[PDB]
């Protein structure tokens, strides 16, 4: 039996028509074009011999407005002032977009879904849905020439920009910035070996998870047996689980399938220690890359 | 360790401006207009209580062009013929789409990935991919108003229109329509039960998954031991498994790791008995769910 979810990314079109390549020296990757603003990753301005420890401020100093090459592909864009917040620039240009969206900046949080534009060259290539992990890496899949690569999420026709891409980590996974200029989590946006926080199960979406097998019939794990959220937190902190927080989309999936939380809370705790050889929606292990969003969403129709 | 293997689909914007509405009664559901035509699920003529064996062809007569409004919302687009082809209608409408693609139909086969937009009420919702199943079902996420959602795959600036959703399945999954009006598969669009083939293990994508991993440095399932093409078919036709057809693509895995084919046949007659504890990319079991282009595209940025 199917579970009707599959990792849905938003429409791109929206997103699309705000991709630009910048180019200073021989540099090339992707920027973002809002207003009369072009953002990128600061180090488009490092040559390749000093991507481990640049020294970006003197970077910075050394670029004029005509050291960066800003190009549409589906129109020049000339610069006109350039400046450097944490690990982003901020490049304005002579040409507002008319085909700016209504958007925000907003921070994504661990646990949380967002959609990704993964774009080469200005071009935009794919796309994919990610959640930010706990240790504030992101499971992409982003090669070389990538970095400016956004992610988003959008209420309305809002749209939530989020992301903007810097790095690949030793193990595989990526990470980046906001746009505040801030990396996620401690990371640096220097071509150097980093320590990596170790990563969690995320388990509101777990539970989530849970509840969508439940919504499909599938429920031979829920006993009467209860955990408090409490008493499964310190638990959590042993066993390499985040600590669980509800919200008011959790709440609307107990309320469906008239599941307690605390229930699935202990069945989890069980589920930990193996599963005996059952499945659950397919696995044999927990799935934590599903929201409570996602669950009311696609299963149920629910905003 | 993360394989760098995502779910990826297509960036949506080229076919979001191809999206409308079709109304005819108390029926909407999604259209898709290119040039003159609006290509649409046929049993939009139908009302709700004649959905389980409808009689099409009397619909189809008893329909004028003005039985049909067709909707645009980012429009009125007057309808001015319409025929039946198979399973869907082609509408001729009075306006031809300024932002119509480039574009072919195709039809795709078992194992093949195409991209998924979903839509309803005419608006583009979300993205996802999926791969056709053996028994010519996909495992999507649709629900009430979604059918005239398309599906695709894209070669250049060519968009190669393969899906128009009609259905979900007992077992929770989906099938549809290509645009030659047939249905995927032995599927009616009539509101029946209707017997499933069974599914099967797509083999060649999970050769093309095996590979991803000795490209993740994760090869501890490669030994010596080698099992024919013809000897493995023989095999599959007796384990729920899809008979292998190798490609360029599955070659290209074979040289740029050094491991054989018949090595990861092999293999996967091997891992179906157990993975004895064992993970492959996170799993504890086989994934058909990517291609050999996936592993291509995404891992090595081959074409």
């Amino acid at each position: 039996h199917h579970s009707g979810l599959v990792k849905m990314s938003h429409p791109s079109g929206d997103v699309e028509a705000c991709m630009v390549q910048v180019t200073c020296g021989s540099m090339t990757l992707n920027g973002l074009w809002l207003d009369n603003t072009v953002w990128c990753p600061r180090h488009v301005m490092c040559p390749a011999d000093q991507l481990s420890d640049p020294n970006y401020d003197a970077l910075l100093i050394s670029m004029t407005n005509h050291s960066f090459s800003v190009q549409k592909h589906i129109a020049n864009l000339r610069v006109v002032g350039h400046a450097m917040q944490g690990t982003l620039l901020k490049l304005t240009v002579d040409v507002a977009n008319p085909s700016t969206p209504a958007y925000t900046f907003t921070t994504v949080k661990p646990g949380a879904a967002f959609s990704v534009l993964a774009c080469y060259n200005g071009r935009p290539t794919g796309t994919f849905t990610v959640v930010m992990r706990p240790n504030y890496t992101i499971k992409g899949s982003f090669l070389c020439g990538s970095c400016g690569s956004v992610g988003y999420t959008k209420e309305g026709s809002v749209i939530n920009f989020c992301y903007m891409h810097q790095m690949e980590l030793a193990n595989g996974t990526h990470t980046g910035s906001a746009f505040d200029g801030t990396m996620y989590g401690a990371f640096m946006d220097k071509q150097v070996h980093q320590v990596q926080l170790t990563d969690k199960y995320c388990s509101v979406n777990v539970v989530a998870w849970l509840y969508a097998a439940i919504l499909n019939g599938c429920a031979w794990f829920v006993k009467p047996n209860r955990t408090s959220v409490v008493s499964f937190n310190e638990w959590a902190l042993a066993n390499q689980f985040t600590e669980f927080v509800g919200t008011q989309s959790v709440d609307m999936l107990a309320v469906k399938t008239g599941v307690a939380i605390e229930q699935l809370l202990y069945a989890i705790q069980q589920l930990y220690t193996g599963f005996q050889g059952k499945q659950i929606l397919g696995s044999t292990m927990l799935e934590d890359e599903f929201t409570p969003e996602d669950v009311n969403m696609q299963i149920m129709g629910v905003v």
